[PDB]
């Protein structure tokens, strides 16, 4: 980053409301507002050092919770039945998530920071591991930025949940749109029973923390295909159409029967006039 | 590299013919020449910056195509039905693949290069994801070298395709031979329905782009076992017999029922007299 | 490491006895002493450069062997039937494992060292790939330290073997205990038929060789969840309770039906008084 926007230093205390609700079709979703729950749940993005107090309200008729990966939380914000941190029907509970910068410990070793592509989901609906909650749609992305991380034009969330993308019916996307040159960020999460392989036509990224190479010294494999299993999360940024131009670029699971059965979407990269060649 | 051979700078325009054909036993393969199709298809190796024009002819009675991972291609060389870039029976089409070196963008960020271990396969036989084509043998390796990359004595391709290695019958290899000290390159690709774990006796490599460490600063895990799923590709170089001597060194999938059912081969490392201890 | 303990330079010749024995319940385990076999087998830890002569005795009524990952061994210590290096019932055989430091080769390239998290297991019980042996419990961890590697307070071994952790009945752990601040090392190995995803509540590590970052330049993804398949091994160190405090922190496979069916344990992090909040 030299003219691209980059993340500032963190350290703010932030407050926020979340709700779990039952949707009309039988699914379950999180939202920042009652009546506006989505699957996947809304993106939460913070900077290393930020603290997040989430006033969580369960509007459903069964117990539910909020469990996060990667971020610092005390055992009281575990989101599990065992540690008494789930939420009764109609109830409200404040979960606290903290994040930290990396740095030297007293023993001379290097403490990793919280930065990365993470996620949150339910841990008590259906089973004490949230199997029913997760299947129904109680999951969502969390991004933690390091000071200096490159910021994108837009962020899209792709979740392989059992045999669905984002709980959608087979062969219904989702599709995403960009213009040639856009800096597009993808957050890729997997849930459920199955392993998958995420693949994008026409684009590639680094298999490291940020999905991008800092410079010529980073030996990370550059890839366009990645095996994932339940609760894996990673993310990356690509320049839409870079070196390849506009087009209807497929992304899909590359497990042959999964793509055949509907785990396919389109990354629609447009020319400025909005047209897509071959579409 | 200081006395080992290394890749030169790229930037040549290269031309090439390929064919897809039906084989007598019902399989399908690619070749550089009619009558000389193989499974896996022939290796394509280029240097970062090279352009490749492939005059592709489909000699089969069903539509077929050429789809590549990792390399730059415009949407017209997608190799998909949707983007009208497959090929009618008897037809001919010119696919263009480009590659680029890494470098700084105008925004100050670092663009990754095309270098890596990649692959090509069919995308329209049987299904619009090439399920039948891939099952029948329409796949092959592509290597893109960075300026300065270490070159091997020989390159072998190992493809785990469903429950087969290189579409072979159970317990029929393939086997590869080397002499103690040879620099051997492996390109490892997976296709089909199943996850696998690739394992080599007596040898190990780095889990990064090239499979080798540049020096003492590379923190990449050194491994001898790697989980893979459909359309994953990686590669590496080993010094045959280094620190372990000659021998019939097994490689196999480490999923227990897969090795039991025939996903096993031999890396035959010979003494100069050509003998193998214990073989 | 500056006040933390670190590994010394290696290069010692070490001797050791091992036994394979049948256990009263029908399982099979390795031990350093007859009558003290365990599943997992005892940890073997050496420094880069060490040589290890293992006088192995098979006390069982069927042929058995010792096969190691990662370490240097000549073909006579392969532990396979093919290379005549298994052991008859009642027999004794000396296996030799060597290890080496990294360094420059004559050709100018960088030879990787043996350092890493590895493992050993049987290769001839039940099948010529040790399927019965492995299922019955013939597996164990091996750690090879690089000069300067940070040493932990304690090392725990977690093995996902088919649908079990360490061959235990569903929902019986194992559990591990630590005090807030302890440097805890985990060695994580997978065996059998299935892919898994290892997950720890409240803690995270680097996806590289040592599981820790050297400093600010290491671009490795920091994770709390990792997909694994048969014969994969990795390890890492965490500071128990760092930034999160005491508590009954779950670890489990994150494949939903696996956690539901019993692949769960507890990392019990205590305050100095020995108490755990919420437990
Ligand atoms: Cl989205
Ligand atoms: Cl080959
Ligand atoms: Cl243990
Ligand atoms: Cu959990
Ligand atoms: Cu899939
Ligand atoms: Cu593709
Ligand atoms: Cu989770
Ligand atoms: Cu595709
Ligand atoms: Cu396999
Ligand atoms: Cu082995
Ligand atoms: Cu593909
Ligand atoms: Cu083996
Ligand atoms: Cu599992
Ligand atoms: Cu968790
Ligand atoms: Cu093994
Ligand atoms: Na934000
Ligand atoms: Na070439
Ligand atoms: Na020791």
């Amino acid at each position: 980053g030299i003219t691209a926007r980059t993340a500032p230093a963190g350290g703010e205390v932030r407050h926020l409301k979340m709700y779990a609700e039952k949707l009309a079709d039988g699914q379950m979703g999180y939202g920042f507002e009652k009546g506006k729950a989505s699957v996947p749940g809304p993106l939460i993005e913070v900077n290393e050092g930020d603290t997040l107090h989430i006033e969580f309200t369960n509007t459903m008729d069964v117990r539910a919770s909020l469990h996060v990966h990667g971020l610092d939380y005390e055992i009281s914000s575990d989101g599990t039945a065992m540690n008494k941190s789930d939420v009764e029907p109609g109830g409200t509970r404040t979960y606290t998530w903290r994040t930290h910068k990396p740095g030297r410990r007293d023993d001379g070793t290097w403490r990793p920071g919280s930065a990365g592509y993470w996620h949150y989901h339910d841990h008590v609906v259906g089973t004490e591991h949230g199997t029913g909650g997760i299947r129904n749609g109680l999951y969502g992305p969390v991004i933690v930025r390091r000071k200096g991380d490159v910021l994108p034009d837009a962020t899209h969330t792709i979740v392989f949940n059992d045999m669905t993308i984002n709980n959608r019916k087979p062969h219904t996307g989702p599709d995403f749109e960009a213009t040639v040159g856009d800096r597009v960020e993808i957050v890729m999460i997997t849930h459920g029973e199955y392993y998958h392989t995420f693949h994008m036509h026409g684009h590639r990224w680094a298999d490291n923390r940020t999905g991008i190479l800092t410079g010529p010294d980073d030996p990370s494999r550059v890839i366009d295909n990645k095996i994932t299993g339940p609760a894996d999360s990673f993310g990356f940024q690509i320049i839409a159409g870079e070196g390849v131009g506009a087009g209807a670029w497929m992304y899909h699971c590359h497990v042959q029967s999964h793509s055949d059965m509907g785990m396919v979407g389109l990354f629609l990269v447009k020319k400025p006039d909005g047209t897509i060649p071959g579409y």
